[PDB]
């Protein structure tokens, strides 16, 4: 008895995290920012605003020695430049300490890719430098490093650091037919069964979260839940297995903006009338020996009601959301058998399919927009309970051996 | 409340094997859904049950075979080109892969599959086939429009399920061929 | 004969398209801009 096939919804996984359009922010630390301009000139600045003003600036290649107006946070100013590169692309990254302070140039980096790198850490700010394809890293040491903010002109990307393997490359290379008898006849009778029965049964979801910042997850998805238990009917003692899953659902999304620091919610699934919740049951009793070779299945089970269960978002900074309210009632649509047939031995399963019927209270998240919805959330379809229950009558029709016959 | 009942008397059955020459064929569908906004964002690109009907001669027997096609365990795979309104965006589309199957649901009407009830024991040996992918453009209202090309699956035989969906009188039957995936190139 | 119950999943009602970024584009014909400022000044601006 037992596993079923109806597994669904996995998902990979985004590489580049998606572009991100040019605005102003302060990333987190232990993450690099990566650069990838499309026109020269100001890519990036960093800005304390007491003694660090930093502006990295990207000349074209084949250009001389010579002054243009940039304008460097909001004023414009006279700055020099030179490239001796032909073909290379030269990041350079002109800094000053004061408000009307002096503007000092270093570096610079001739690459082709025209891919760049920044990150803080430990009271510096390290970016990439150096020649291709040997490129390397320098840092400048800077104090209040963890309140400076990096402000991009233009699109970029942010990749952790523990992927540094995969940072270097980047910026390096970029991104008849006949009816035979076996046996002889047999000996079979019909025998009608009337039972009691318990299905106890969990949900269980699947959190994957999306890689970056820490904002955004990826996907909050069903996954199909097993349990195990023993109870009484008729003064035996039965140990009973039940698998919980679930199809039809509905994908819903939730988007702040494209920002790094919006919450973002690719996908993550409800039920809702549209939807069922299969419960695969089996246990060892010989009514299950027995019941094989079945004619008609009937139950007369109750109804039963699942609520969703409070999930906290972890985010760095702001009031964490959090998903409450929704439930559902359920009512048995039937039961059907299934029979995998294996090279060696056959697996069976009794799923009592369950059609869903909306009910209050609505679910919500405050501080966002997006509000008063039906439907069970996958966050925490258990709302801390151990086990949902299901009870009623059984009543089976199946085909056994027979004995004490051929004759009146 | 435990008792035990008996409905009909006694009976005589038979345990007989039937092997027969199977010939399926099916076909794929897709729902391609647009999304609010311009017409540079989609919103789903997936599979969908594709229901096929056919006739075909078995040993010179005329035989309508109805199919089913789906296949399950598949990944969910998007792409990105901004959040722009004139970008190209895919929120989320399906891909089949290794640790995915195809479950091709049928039946027909030929009196061995009108007796395919109580089966004790069953086996199919079946060959391999492919699948490839083909071209479909996007509908961009200003601009070239993209277009998909490549990839190849090939499909390998595997075990079968038979269902019955049982409501308190009736018997609903279907079969339901599987088969496991080796993706092949050409790449999409 | 009927084929069981096969897996599938239905995205629905995703109204709130957006929200998008400042920046600069040629909005297409038959298409509201729906602008919702935060601060004082300047919302949006056109030229040809």
């Amino acid at each position: 008895w037992g596993p079923g096939e109806t597994n669904d919804s996995t998902t990979v996984e985004p590489v580049l995290d998606g572009p991100y359009q040019p605005t102003t922010f302060n990333p987190p630390v232990d993450y690099w920012m990566l650069l990838a301009p499309t026109a020269a000139g100001v890519v990036v600045e960093g800005t304390n605003n007491t003694d660090r003003w930093l502006a990295t600036i990207l000349v074209e290649p084949n250009v001389t020695s010579e002054t243009r107006s940039y304008t460097l946070f909001g004023t414009q100013e006279q700055i020099t430049i030179a490239n001796a590169s032909q073909t290379q692309w030269k990041f350079i990254d002109v800094v000053k300490t004061t408000q009307n302070g002096s503007y000092s140039q270093y570096g610079p980096l001739q690459s082709t890719p025209k891919l760049y790198a920044v990150m803080k850490h430990n009271g510096k700010i390290y970016t990439y430098n150096g020649e291709t394809p040997n490129v390397t890293t320098k840092y400048y040491s800077t104090t209040n490093y963890d309140s400076v903010n990096m402000t991009a002109f233009c699109d970029f990307y942010i990749i952790p650091r523990e992927e540094e393997s995969t940072c270097t490359e980047y910026i390096n290379n970029g991104l008849a037919n006949e009816d035979i008898v076996v046996s002889k006849t047999s000996l079979w009778k019909e025998m009608q069964y009337n039972r009691d029965i318990t299905i106890r049964f969990k949900f269980a979801s699947s959190i994957v979260k999306s890689g970056g910042l820490g904002y955004k997850w990826s996907e909050i998805s069903f996954k199909p839940a097993n349990y195990q238990y023993t109870y009484t009917r008729d003064g035996e003692e039965v140990t009973a297995h039940t698998t919980c899953s679930v199809n039809g659902m509905n994908d819903f999304n939730f988007n702040g903006g494209s920002l790094p620091t919006d919450f973002v919610i690719s996908r993550y699934e409800v039920i809702k009338e549209n939807s069922y919740v299969y419960v695969d049951y089996w246990d060892d009793s010989q009514a299950f020996r027995n019941m094989v070779y079945v004619r008609s299945l009937a139950a007369n089970l109750n109804s039963v009601i699942c609520t969703g269960g409070d999930y906290s978002f972890a985010l760095p900074v702001g009031q964490w959301p959090v998903m409450t309210g929704g439930a559902v009632s359920l009512h048995s649509a039937g039961v059907t058998l299934s029979t995998q047939f294996t090279d060696f031995v056959s697996l069976n399963s009794l799923r009592f399919r369950f059609r869903l019927t909306v009910e209050e209270p609505s679910f919500s998240i405050t501080r966002t927009r997006v509000s008063r919805l039906y439907g069970l959330p996958a966050a925490n379809p258990n709302n801390g309970k151990e086990y949902y229950e299901v009870a009623g009558r059984f009543s089976l029709i199946s085909l056994v051996p027979s004995n004490d016959d051929y004759q009146t």
